[PDB]
């Protein structure tokens, strides 16, 4: 993703 502490395409990170 854009950074952060998040899901980006089905997982946490990116």
């Amino acid at each position: 993703x854009n950074x952060x502490d998040v899901y980006c395409x089905x997982k946490y990170x990116x």
